[PDB]
């Protein structure tokens, strides 16, 4: 009886202060696809998806564009619609960008309906807000810039920091996870990410090597979607290994979990199927006795994680700030969600003009 | 910020018109404890629960009002409040009668948060409301009895019923099931239950010479809490083994899908935890690709199992109509959702004298 | 030294005689993205991808277009290319639409290394053009339909059809197959095909009514992601359980097989990473001992079948025939390989205008 | 011929010189049913039950008075009584307060059942009585108290302590074990337990620091029914991991030893199901090849080790002292069973007139 | 339509400048046979095996030259020509000197394809030519040898050795690795090979005594055809476990593969079935998560590593640089693909005449 009634995207294209440096490629700007999904209760929904590249950004927008047709006039019921959209693209596949899209108008349904309740989305899903501790996530910075950026990290009350390795060289990631070290001192969380970069033997090397320098995780040491890789690296580490991002609907990560790929979990509330993905996602975590952090997507992510029982760590990478206003906020390094109806999302209206594709 | 106020529990022995004649005793009238959960936005979530057998009535009811305490003054956020009592009763045993009190709190919390917002419960998980096929539930009745209430049952448009059997004969159950197939013919269901009352070989026997006369599925042929008999018994049959109702919380749900102990899933909102407990087992099902049915509570499984990807059936045994107005609808076999808000329970205040224990 | 010098892309919607219905929906029209790579040999390469849905179609175009400029002068190397492009996509998801682009790329590659040797496919992948045996490829056409279509597949000497199924009875199922089979006689294969349509129960129960009524293999009876559900489907089957349409890359066939979801594989030429991609798959087949069929692509499947050791059926059905000369023809029910350089795609350009979108 | 004339019970909560701090909470007092069996031979069996938390209290006496019902006039024959309940409670769920209930009942059963013989239990299960080496089990007590606690057992002749940890930070829980180890030598054991207050990967890590610290075991690192957790933790560690006191029957410990769970077991006299589940879980213990230590019920544990062909430790923790005769002894930290028909608990009956509730 | 038209077969027994010492014997001369496939295109196909010892020399021949009739007049069509042979010889057994011999025919029919089009085997295979890291592959040698044949090959550029190890004593495979280790620094890679020369536990002992010295792999601890007895040497090593030069066929492989034999492959072109088996072999080491060597055949292998998605290292380890010209390069310890057609090889006739049998 509250239905959905419109459909509207933005490609942006937006500067970082810092480029996220990866051990497979840099991502210079923020690629994003800005949701508003309008209602007959005259509330508007707002989400965001991240493309990654910009190469994917115009087709993702178009794909959402052709997306509204299925959408527009159904309820807004997000749990009902993501079974519909299920069903719509059970031939073409159900996964990667057409995924994608799906979890953003997901998240934007979600907000909406916060909306409609008068109600912050914690709530609606029947959590207290609680504050989530958090990391500040960096990137593949060499030894300079990752010691600046750890020291900021600390001053601003952070108590973990993420840091992305697979240099050419071991001595060259051990260089700058001890450079941070020394930055932040021996009480102080310090994760690192391989971003799928190494083989199972490299890894397993890679990874014995950190861990005797103390290191919080180890993510994504291979390719994401092996597995049985990730368990073989696992088996051979006490520091337990980290992945979840690139997992497509909880049905992916119900088969990593099923195998022992892993000790950490971090689902991304877009590529998890949005809200709807990530309830779905904490109840296998719970049940697999996985602790689960997010990635990305922090406005949102700090609702789901006081949702999440076996809630870790949230992310903190702010690929949306320049066009978000900063509603969240962040005391002792614990992300505080804002007393707002839905995700607290608000645009920066001026600000969007300015990176518009 | 809403806040609960305080609990109310009344305890009674309603009089059922069909005692539930099971192999393994007989349930000649039904305990419950009929729970009101008071809060701070003048609004009363309703629940209850089944004890079973009255000599554990006193005791559940006892045991709910100890919590009063410790819930009186908390947030109305049931994931929060179930998170905060399987802590507090961590030690004790989150189990059992335990764990059902902690349920019919739950199911409460979320009967006044649908209060709190105005929508039914369906529409609070981010469903939409539709009519769930339902099954009429009957039990070891002799084939007389069984065979009319198959009848009556048909001619008020149900496509399926259930029997119980286990008599002393295996020629016994055939003769029922046989009875009740020549009344309804061949395109109508027949659920079978054998109440736990078989051990693994007799099962096999037994649930073999049935399948060879078309019943619908197998319902706990074994002790409940023996998943890799369950197991077992599935190996040897292609009609489907049912189990669920006795799984207390989506941990033993897990158990029991993660080694193949059946091939479908019928939780009870009690025992599996509330809406808190069923939406994570509804989550389980789909991952393990078992179709997802109710057991009793028919008031509440109609808006979960709408909100259940693997939605399979809803039983419908009127364990509690003597005390709650007749809201709940069917309509040429399927369950109706009232049009109100929460899960549309009233009490029938006037009955509720008469069954006081 | 022959380098990518341009990508050329045209979406099309183009009509189909016969529509095709599936249980979970009809593709009524065929929409494809047709694309052209020049090279700095003066030889242009041609390949095609399906889209499933015009909902996808702008979007799978806009991807290929974005890219043009990271294929534009590297080298005509199709097993280096597609090296890099699971590289530069590894972040945002190797898989659905991006892998679809991917492979699209690759087999325009391959089409052109053939042209750039003057030689067949086939032959440049080391085999001899050789017949393939086709079946014809129909639809969830109703029992009139169903058997007016498998005769005249008879008439034109193919020695096998497959029918799309999951009506809603089971009866209905039946009713088509048998009147196939009093038509085609006993020695005819007839190909089943659920299009993911039923839960693992359901698809016991059908299946093993199939498989008394003689039938060839049954196809995607589940969700398609569901390996372990494929798995215990087959476990209760004599019959052959078919897959592999949906599966995104080799390694997605890798985990199916690993765990015995069917007996039967289709690699689909787009989806599985296109002649790069269908070249590990075959090694894969061959390995774990499965016979390995085609999934539409049928230009291009008539090369690779012949190089495939476990080479099984290739699928007749013509989706790209309005705008593709038809160079491919059959022999007997086999289809015949062109003798021309790469694949033997030849653009209809009098009639790609009518259908441009 | 011997039957059951009576059931008395009695509700008391009573305060601790120590109050039992847990990582989970703090069990301030011990809320304890004292049960009361008379016969028609007159002697009387004695046994209490723990309830934990007092809001438990008064449910589980109240469910014990209900069940006397069952109970009277049926033979005293333990085995023969805890069938026929199970069978009572076979759907209500024979687990938490009613398994907690049954054990109480069976308790006093095979107390009785000794006295009717004039013999000691250890004599009635076949076994000679045995001095059998025990561990004073402290709490969550903070250095100071820990170490005071710690040079008290010493003295007393004890050769092992427990404490149990879980502090806020690793660097505590070390700090603690520490400082005990200082106060005992090198000479002695030092068991540790967490209450279940880890994840895997902390536990994992907690596990591993302390295994360097030498201590004995580590107890309940995760939540208690989380036996695939256990066993995940138990994989990284050479210290065995313990468990068992939360096993409510000898088939939740039969499913935490077929995976492997732990390499000691620790039954609670009560949980286990009384005597007659002891038993059971000893033969059990025995073929799985795991040392078996009681949890509580120091009274009766002294026997039942007696004849339990794995022996371990008896946990001494005086939780019925100011209610119970102090008939057992210590001799070396042995404890030393009285030679008194059945379990040899004498009541205090001036001492139980204070702490009724 | 390019025919087979005639094989020649040349038995020659070259001395080399180091014989390769083994634990299990020395390889004193290279006995090869160099093949040479004439076709109706006018050019001619260039291989050879390596038959290990003399003893196998003219069997293997006369094999080959018997083999003759089975090709001469077929088209020169690698991948259908190996079919043919597997079922030739399906009775025989496809496996040892009948599948060494089918391998040298595959082998010499690909370089005789890159000649029909003028084109590097690496881009008839559809991949660039890439530079790849290659190792100086020394043999049982003594200190003093070890030492100056490491000084040579760092001098030459190489990053790497490999020296074959299994001496009466552990302390002298140590001896030889430190001595190495001293001699090339602290930067460069020394693999050890144990030539199959110890029992399961010895290589335990062994193996991770090495791995104590920084080994970057230990190949053939135990009897090649043990692919059990290797994965429990490699689940107590860190270090990867190297082997594969024995498996005959991609079906070896496999079966190595699928229980965890290794962590690293490396299939000699001639074992695996030439080409065609390792572009099998490719696709399995890619699915496994195996990153790929080369066993000898250095010209071939420069080529197959560069079309391999996880190759790793190159053997070099010269056995035909008497007979065949040095086109392939190193530079700066990388093999240099030349550009030439086929694989390169031109025999050195004036020196064949030397070496004959
Ligand atoms: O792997 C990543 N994060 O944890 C990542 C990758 C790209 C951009 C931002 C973050
Ligand atoms: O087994 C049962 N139902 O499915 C049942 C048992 C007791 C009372 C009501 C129902
Ligand atoms: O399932 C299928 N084929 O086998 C199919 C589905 C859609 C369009 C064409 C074919
Ligand atoms: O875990 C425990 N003991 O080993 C425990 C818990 C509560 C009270 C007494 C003991
Ligand atoms: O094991 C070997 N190489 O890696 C080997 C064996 C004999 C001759 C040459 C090499
Ligand atoms: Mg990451
Ligand atoms: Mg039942
Ligand atoms: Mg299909
Ligand atoms: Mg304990
Ligand atoms: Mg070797």
């Amino acid at each position: 009886e509250v239905l959905i009634t419109g459909l509207r995207t933005r490609a942006v294209n937006v500067p970082l202060a810092y480029p996220v440096h990866t051990a497979v490629g840099t991502v210079g700007t923020a690629p994003l696809v800005l949701i508003d999904l309008a209602t007959s209760a005259g509330v508007v929904g707002h989400s965001y998806l991240f493309a990654y590249t910009p190469v994917a950004l115009k087709s993702l927008k178009q794909l959402l564009d052709d997306m509204a047709a299925m959408i527009v006039n159904e309820p807004l019921a997000p749990v009902s619609l993501e079974a519909m959209l299920a069903k719509r693209f059970c031939l073409a596949g159900y996964t990667g960008l057409i995924r994608m899209a799906a979890a953003g108008i997901d998240m934007a349904a979600w907000d909406a309906l916060g909306k409609v309740h008068e109600t912050p989305l914690v709530k609606l899903l029947g959590a207290n807000a609680r504050p989530v501790q958090a990391y500040d996530s960096h990137s593949l910075d060499g030894v300079k810039l990752a010691t600046e950026r750890a020291v900021t990290a600390a001053e601003l009350g952070f108590r973990a920091v993420k840091t992305k390795i697979g240099y050419p060289a071991l001595d060259q990631d051990l260089a700058v996870v001890r450079s941070i070290r020394q930055a932040v001192g021996d009480d102080f969380g310090i994760m690192v990410d391989y971003n799928q970069s190494l083989d199972v033997p490299a890894a397993i090397k890679r990874s014995q090597a950190l861990q005797q320098e103390g290191v919080t995780w180890i993510e994504e040491p291979t390719l994401q979607h092996d597995y049985e890789g990730h368990q073989r690296i696992q088996s051979k580490l006490n520091v337990p290994v980290q992945m979840g991002e690139n997992w497509l609907g909880p049905e992916e990560m119900f088969k990593a979990l099923s195998i022992g790929a892993c000790r950490l979990a971090m689902p991304d509330a877009m590529k998890i199927g949005g809200v709807t993905g990530w309830i779905r996602a904490s109840a296998l975590a719970q049940q697999f006795g996985i602790p689960m952090s997010s990635h990305l997507f922090q406005e949102i992510s700090a609702h789901l994680l006081a949702a999440t029982p076996t809630a870790h760590w949230l992310e903190r990478l702010d690929l949306a700030g320049s066009v978000i206003e900063p509603t969240l906020t962040f005391e002792g390094g614990n992300a505080v969600i804002p007393d707002l109806p839905g995700v607290g999302i608000i645009w920066r209206e001026k600000e969007i003009g300015k990176y518009l594709v």
